[PDB]
């Protein structure tokens, strides 16, 4: 040995790397193609990129933009200005972001004038401007959708807008009643992780998370956790019923859509569940508590 290198493990590690890499070419192309047309054929669209459930998906999306901006410095695409906006900076607060995106401004922020500029100031008075709004979800509905319909359909605006968000975004409804938008609107759906495989990963990731822990009792009989022993420190078993993981795996899988998002949750459910055992003080509602049982409320708290 040597022997730290074998086929079976190398192949499997390699097949994964490959399946992953294929998935990112499929995702990159999905985003690139339609947006690239849009640009080439000087036209206005609203793209909604959905299923961007982890940071690696958002990284894909920023790479697709990097290429587009490159394809522009190469005359390969008509000149365009790009602006990225993280929607987690505050709602009225974004209008001045869209303004700034349109032109380098600064007074208040009249939706009325800002809208008049877009749709009325002449088209030869400005070039193509592409805005990417990251995580609109919340801050962005209803009126805004209408404004978008007017700005985008206008022949003076020269504006395409891209939104990127999770799956829990469903304006495919509100779009349908808006023909002048529906006509300029395309949904790009990224690769979904697959329910079964996903929940199986959470279950397995749960087992691994749930390992004994340690609490230290004081002269006050109070209980506290221990930095990973002394005589006044006891081991606690961390368990969860089988039939209940099944459920929690399913629901969390649903709420997550991404292995990355699920695992962050399990990790914190587990930290909460622990934090609770020490609350319970080893004695609760009559019977005494010697081990900790995982319950779904610990996950809801983890989520929010």
């Amino acid at each position: 040995p040597n022997a730290d290198i074998n086929l079976e493990e190398s192949i499997r590690e390699s097949l994964q790397k490959r399946e992953l890499l294929k998935s990112q070419v499929e995702d990159f192309t999905r985003i690139f193609l339609p947006i690239y047309d849009s640009l080439m054929s000087s036209q206005n669209k609203l793209f909604y990129i959905t299923n961007a459930d982890d940071s690696t998906k958002f990284q894909l999306v920023n790479d697709v933009m990097d290429e587009l901006i490159t394809s522009s410095a190469r005359k390969e695409l008509p000149i365009f200005d790009y602006i990225h906006i993280d929607a987690l900076e505050l709602m009225d607060a974004l209008y001045e972001k869209i303004w700034f995106a349109i032109s380098k401004e600064n007074g208040d922020i009249s939706l009325e004038a800002l809208n008049f500029y877009i749709t009325n100031v002449p088209k030869a008075k400005k070039r193509k401007t592409l805005i990417l709004i990251q995580n609109p979800e919340n801050l962005l509905s209803e009126k805004i959708l209408q404004y978008f319909e007017k700005w985008i359909s206008s022949k003076n605006s020269k504006l395409s807008i891209i939104c990127v968000g999770g799956h829990n975004v469903t304006i495919r409804e509100q779009i349908n009643i808006m023909p002048s938008l529906k006509a300029h609107f395309t949904e790009i759906k990224l690769n979904k992780v697959d329910k079964n495989e996903l929940q199986q990963m959470i279950i397995t990731r749960l087992k691994s998370l749930l390992k004994p822990f340690h609490v230290k009792v004081n002269d006050k009989k109070e209980m506290t956790i221990y930095n990973n022993i002394p005589d006044n420190v006891i081991v606690i078993n961390h368990k969860i019923n089988n039939k209940i993981t099944q459920l929690i795996a399913k629901n969390v899988a649903n709420v997550s859509g991404s292995t990355e998002k699920a695992f962050k949750i399990c990790e914190a459910a587990v930290e909460i569940s622990k934090k609770d055992f020490v609350r319970k003080g080893g004695l609760q509602k009559g019977k005494l508590v010697v081990s900790q049982e995982m319950v779904p409320r610990y996950f809801s708290e983890a989520i929010n």
